[PDB]
Parts: C-alpha cells; structure tokens; sequence
C-alpha cells in the first residue's frame, strides 16, 4: 500500500573509529595537513559511503521543489565456474555412458621355425570398460511482479535491464551450483580412496618443507608427462600417457601464494604451463588431508543432458514464475592420470587392484591375475591370494593362477590382501576380482 | 553363450577413507559447509567413482523401461618415443653399414 | 553384438591396431635405453666422477 | 639424458638452471626419461650423431580363420640398434670409479 | 512368432598339400515368442484344474511409505472359481499383504 | 533415483510341466528323439519363451 520509513539516520549500521571529520578540524599538521584545503570536506564526509535509505531532498535554490534521480545503475557482475572448461558434450537421449580402453601387448621373437605349426594362435586383446549414468538433477524457482514494479521506474530500458537482471543472478546461481559439485567429485574421489597418494610433510611447518613440496609436485608432474607411460597413477592399473598442457593442478589461494613468495623457482616460472601445467585456485578441499591435485583434462567426465527454462503466469497475482531446469552426468574417469597430494598421517598401502576386474572361464581353464599395490613408501609388501567360491577343486596359486574345478555352478570372488597393520592387530588391505564360470 | 554377473555392488575394490556423505551429513560448518546446500549431493556420491559393472536400471517415470547407452567412447591415446628423432633412414637391401 | 554403430565398430578396431603400434614404440624405447647401459657396461663412456 | 627425480631437485634447489629453464643454450636440449639401470649412471651427455639407429622392415600381415570367423594380424618390426664412436659422449658417474 | 536370423554366410578354405576344400557355413539365430499374442494349446490329456497364475504388475517399484495394488489372474480348466492367497516374502517387520 | 534389482531369475510366473531340458537328453526312442541332433537346443530353450 504505502511502506514509509521515518526518523531514519545515515549512520545506522556503521562503527565511527577516529572521527575523520574532527581529525581534519583538529590536524595541526600532522597527517590532514593535505585535506585541510580542500573545501567543503564536511559534505564529502558525510555522504561520501553511501546512504542506505533515502529521503527527499529540497532544492538549495527553491525550497519547494525537491530534487529527482539522474541515473539508474544495475550492477551486471556474472559468475562463472571456474571448472567449465572440464564439461563435455550433452545427450538428449538415454542415461549411460561407457568408456572402453585397450591397452598394449607382449613381444614376440621372429621364429619360423617355430612358426609353422601355430600359424592360428588367439590372442585375447586388453579391453576395460567403465560406466556412468545420469546423477543431477535440480531447478531454480523464481517470481517477477511485472506490473508492481513498473512503479519503481520510468524507462522501459531500465525496467528490462532489472528483468535481465533477474534471469542473470538465476545462471549465477546454477553456475555455483555446478561449481560446488564439481569440487564435490574430488572430495568423494579421496574419500572412496581411489587417488594415488604421495605423501608430505606439513607445508607450513619450516621453509624446506615447501621447498620439498614443490619438488615433489615438479617430479610428479614431470613422470605424468613421460610420453611413453606408466601404470602407477591410475585407478585401472592401465598404461597411459599426459600432456603437459593437459595437466591441471588444483590448489587454494592461501597455499599457492605461499609456494610463491617463499619458493624462488616458482617465483620465477609464474603464469607459466610447462612448470606444473595449469594452475587452478579454489576455496580449500573440505578434507583433513588433501592439500594440493594433480588431474588430467580427461578426468573429468561431466555431460548435460537438460538446461531448460519455462515460465507460468499467474492472473490473480499479476505475476510470472520461472523454474528452471537443470540436469546433468557428474562423474569421473578412472583411466585417467591423478595424484593427491596428501599432509597427514597415511596409512602405509592405500589399495590393491587385480588387472581383470570380471573375467568368464571354461570348467578346466585357468585365469591369471595381477595385483597392483598402491603403497605410499618405498618399501615392499607381500600379498596373499585367495577365492571365495566354495567348491572344492578350484584352487588359485601364491603367483596368482587360478583354475577351476571341472563341475560347479557359482560365481567366483578372488581377494588379493595385503596386511599392513602391526602384530596381533591385523589390518587388511583386499583388491577384489569377479570370475564367471561358462556351462562348458 | 550367456555370460552375466549378480550380485555385484558398486564399492567392489575400493577402500573407504571417512565416508564422505556421513561427514557431509554431520558436518557442523567445519569444512563440507559449502556442500550442505548442494541437492542430491548422495546420488553424486555414490556414483562419481566410475561403476566397475553395470546393471540395468528402470526408468524413473516407468519402472517397466529400461535405461539405454546414449553414449559410448573410445580412449585414443598414442604412445610415442622419447628418443624416436635420433632415428636416420631405412636400409631396404644389405645388412653392414660402414662409416668412414 | 557389442556394437551398435559401425563408425564405433570400426573404431574399435582401430584402436586395437594404435594398441600394437603403441606397443611397438614402447618396445623401440626400451631398446634405445638399453643401448647406453650396453655401452656404460662396455666402458667406452667418458667418465666424469662425481 | 637424465631423470626426473634428479632434474626436478636440480632445477628447484639451483638458481641458475631455474633462470635457464626451458633453453637450449644452456647445457644443450633436456631429455627426460626413467632411470639407468645403472649404479653409478646419473646423467649422459651425448650428440645427435651418437644414435646410428636404423630400420630395414616394417610391415602388418593378417590372416583370416574361417573355421573360427576371426582375423589374426601379425606386425613385423626389424632394426639395427647400434651407436657411434666418433660422437661425443661423455657419462657422469657418482660412484666410485676406477683411476683409469 | 518372433524369429529372426543375425548371421548366414559361407567360407571357404583350400589345402595346397592335401588338394582338397572345406566349407564351413554359418549360421546365427534368434528364436523367442511373444508373451502379448493370442495363443490356445487345446490339449486331450488329463490337465490341472489351474494352470498358472499371473500377477497384473510383473516389475514394481514402491516408496518406503507407500502401498500398490497387485491383481491376480487365474487361467482355470473349468467353470469352478478358485481363491488366492496373497504374501509377501521380504520378511522385514512393518510390511504386509492384504487379502485383495 | 537408481532402481535396481539384485537376483532375479527366469522363473518368475513359471510353472513348468514335464522339463523338456532334461526330458529332451533323457529320450531314448520316443517322440522327443527329432530335437536330440540340435546341439544348441538348452540354450534355445532357456530364453525361449522370453
């Protein structure tokens, strides 16, 4: 109807520290000697941080007339996800998404000898699938009264310049949102603890800490880059190469200016690729340990599969309601290099993997498998192998053949553990396989 | 013939470090405050690792559906020689080569 | 069966020969490493001691 | 020819090669691999000319298995790995190594 | 019917020692019914009074607070009518089938 | 939302009458005999009905 404020005052929520206007009054020359002529300093004083409510003003002049607004400025800042360049593609249709990796073979000396009676040999090629599928889903409801706040202003311009405006904070919003996931990935990664941890010391506690921090991180870096490979920085145990211009580092601001100002290296090669690759600043991890992540441009396996916008009138009201739709794939890619970098106390082997997570046999066939040890010292553990299937006959071997019985009918489950705990307290670490068996 | 799995789950070789949607569950404005706002943060989670083994899944709307591939990928990445440009010519006849 | 496409069929099989040259190359670095050890071995380096 | 773990900790702790870093003239181009396999070896210094490595075949040959419906191919690689001895060459060695 | 055939094709190898061909011919099938088609058997034998039982919703998915429906058809040899017995076998306390 | 179902089998609504799958190997001169050179037979008839 009629919202009116009265007795309200220009220094309602603002705490006075030294009384600037006294201070320039009063300066005998000490530190206002420059504002002391200056002229009409008071009126700049006053309102010279802004009035938070206003009231009329009358005229200096006349004062029956009061005096108008000149200018109307809407703030028009955008924010962005700083992780947008990692998003692929979108799909329209159906759910799932499968990732499929072949890796290299074996040699062969040339033989013709040997060569005549094995001409039709089989080799079974290295093939890894991965699978993901649609998690996200949301929207962002908001309400315009068009009519009520055609009052507000006088030019057409402005009114949808606020509209704009409007639809402007709503994006903002979806593109913090999606920010917020994304940062939420590399914490559930760690927390399931499918990174490759490296193992320092607290950055802050001495000045060659920082030093062997980043000599680490360039090593690291530098062993992703290696273009023939390697199979210890991936979740999948595959063998797989990095681009230097494809590594990507994330990091918070309080650390990374830190490394800078108190390492000269890195002083020196600022805003620079081949040292580290990219360099990507956020507002910490949410985890006791993480301090610094080494990922590749392929890690992250984002796809969309809506972002729509509809809009409902409502008559009675006077008003339109818009909602808008967001729907996506949020996941990552173990195929993919990626390193943490890890500040606490670590426990000495993080996970085992067995190369063939599924495998089919025969009723007389046999399987070898291959354990992967993820230990975060130089020393070596010892693994044990083990099948849960419960029928008498099959029996896997300390290399880690299997063979299976001539007659059963039950899924297999190979373990590969390793115990890493002290003397009569056990702590097992278990790498898991799944093993088919054909009717034969 | 007919190859398949049952039974399978989704934390199959992994190893839990501090059970990250408890500690966003019960998380007092320490660290995962930034993901307590953040809708269906659990679906992300249980899912953003990679799913080993896939199962068909129903559609949502429509149990009786099932949920197809839109998407399948192919990593093409090429393993090249760090020392491949100190290689010369090729030899196509002969087998001694002499420098003088 | 796989396969649904044949553009993912055919790349598929491309990729299993980029698997084999890929192999090859690695082979061929392994090789060219293990020449200077040969030759470490063999003494005809010249050696600065460190 | 040297690796990693040792040019990072050179680069970091040695203010000259960290100003110099990604040149040429300083100390000839850098290339980077894992380890010697040796026990002395730490870095080798060598010329372009030092590799004499040469390729006589290279050639894919496939069958095909009707019995079985399949295709098996065959990549024959043939070479000669061989080195030069009127190249510079010059090893630093962190052991201890004979006078002579 | 819903028969169809994914494969039929024909190869041929020759033996140079032997002098002889062999012809392997190959042929892949899918052969199923469909379920949603009229179908009688009209048998002479002695038969079951009822011959199976099929329940409306074959595949459900229901909330942790919720209820549905199920019907019951009975394929009878004979005019008599026949009562069902509903229950449910998930065996946590709380849940419960009604007798419709 | 991720509906999943763990365990399932092919006899739900399934009453079967006389095990044509054994009744088949099981078959020594009678009318069953014509289906005994079909060597694909029990894969066929497991996922037969549907």
């Amino acid at each position: 109807m009629r919202i009116t404020f009265n007795d309200v005052k220009t220094s309602l929520g603002i705490t006075e520290s030294y009384d600037i206007v006294n201070a320039i009054r009063n300066s005998q020359g000490d530190n206002f000697k420059s504002y002391v002529p200056l002229a009409t300093a008071n009126n700049v004083a006053e309102v010279g941080a802004g009035i938070l409510i206003n009231q009329t003003v009358q005229n200096d002049f006349i004062t029956s007339l009061v005096d108008r607004i000149g200018l109307v400025v809407i703030r028009q800042v955008s924010l962005n996800n700083p992780l947008k360049k990692f998003k692929k593609g979108q799909i329209p249709l159906g759910r799932t998404i499968e990732e499929i990796y072949t890796d290299i073979t074996k040699e062969k000396q040339y033989d013709a000898e040997e060569a005549e009676q094995k001409v039709f040999e089989r080799e079974m090629p290295n093939v890894k699938t991965l699978f993901h599928e649609r998690n996200r889903q949301g929207f962002y409801h908001q309400t315009i009264q068009d009519d009520s706040l055609k009052t507000a202003f006088v030019s057409w311009g402005n009114f949808e310049s606020f509209v704009s405006s409007i639809i402007n904070a709503i994006y903002n919003s979806a593109e913090v949102d999606e920010y917020e996931y994304m940062k939420l990935l590399v914490d559930n990664y760690y927390s399931k603890g499918l990174f490759t941890t490296v193992k320092i010391d607290e950055p802050t506690s001495s000045t060659g800490a920082l030093t062997e921090f980043v000599k680490k991180m360039r090593a690291t870096a530098r062993k992703l880059t290696l273009p023939q490979g390697s199979r210890d920085w991936n979740s999948m145990a595959v063998r797989t190469r990095s681009y230097m211009e494809d590594l990507h580092l994330i990091i918070d601001a309080d650390l990374e200016a830190e490394l800078d100002v108190d390492v000269l290296a890195k002083a020196f090669n600022m805003n620079r690729t081949d040292f580290l690759g990219n360099v990507t600043v956020i507002d910490g991890f949410a985890s006791t340990g993480l301090e610094a992540v080494l990922v590749d441009k392929d890690w992250f396996m984002v796809y969309d599969n809506l972002h729509k916008m509809e809009t409902v009138r409502n008559p009675r009201g006077l008003y339109w309601n818009y909602y808008y739709h967001v729907w996506q794939t949020l996941s990552v890619s173990r195929f993919a290099n990626a390193v943490a970098f890890v500040s606490g106390d670590v426990p000495a082997v993080t996970q085992v993997i067995v190369s063939p997570n599924i495998a089919a046999v025969k009723q007389g066939g046999q399987q070898q498998f291959t354990a992967y040890v993820r230990a975060t010292n130089a020393k070596d553990h010892k693994v044990v192998w083990s099948v849960e299937g419960g029928s008498t006959g099959t029996a896997i071997t300390g290399d880690g053949l299997l063979s299976v019985s001539g007659n059963e009918d039950n899924q297999l489950t190979v373990k590969a553990t390793v115990d890493i705990g002290t003397e009569d307290k056990p702590k097992l670490v278990v790498g898991e396989a799944v093993v088919s068996i054909r009717p034969n």
